[PDB]
């Protein structure tokens, strides 16, 4: 139908869009500290701890395949990465502190995602 494709368009703006976004957060994270799954080889008892991990590449790969319907799910996952670490870790730590310095970065770059999103539609 064209409306199946005009929601597709849709989609791939968004898609767009959260590109953008991922891009802007992962650079408040030049240590690449999140870049990539917890090593389940490195840190064999993580999933013990933490039942959903997450790192900037799975978001990608979500990303990619169309996967985020709306900001909400996107910053889910942000979400994710930051509480995951923030429980993994001591508050003495370089996780630690990484984590609420992308938090704390973020935040701004998340507030003009959403008005963007309204926006736009």
């Amino acid at each position: 139908s064209m409306e199946q494709v005009a929601m597709e368009l849709r989609l791939t703006e968004l898609t767009r869009l959260l590109r953008s976004v991922l891009d802007q957060l992962q650079d408040k994270d030049p240590a690449r500290i999140f870049a990539q799954p917890v090593s389940l080889k490195e840190v064999p008892d993580y999933l013990d701890h933490i039942k959903h991990p997450m790192d900037f590449a799975t978001m990608r790969k979500r990303l990619e395949a169309q996967g985020y319907k709306n900001l909400h799910e996107f910053e889910e996952d942000f979400d994710l990465i930051i509480d995951n670490c923030m429980k993994y870790n001591a508050r003495d730590t370089v996780f630690y502190r990484a984590a609420v310095r992308l938090r704390d970065q973020g935040g701004v770059v998340l507030r003009q995602a959403r008005r963007e999103v309204d926006s736009i539609g």
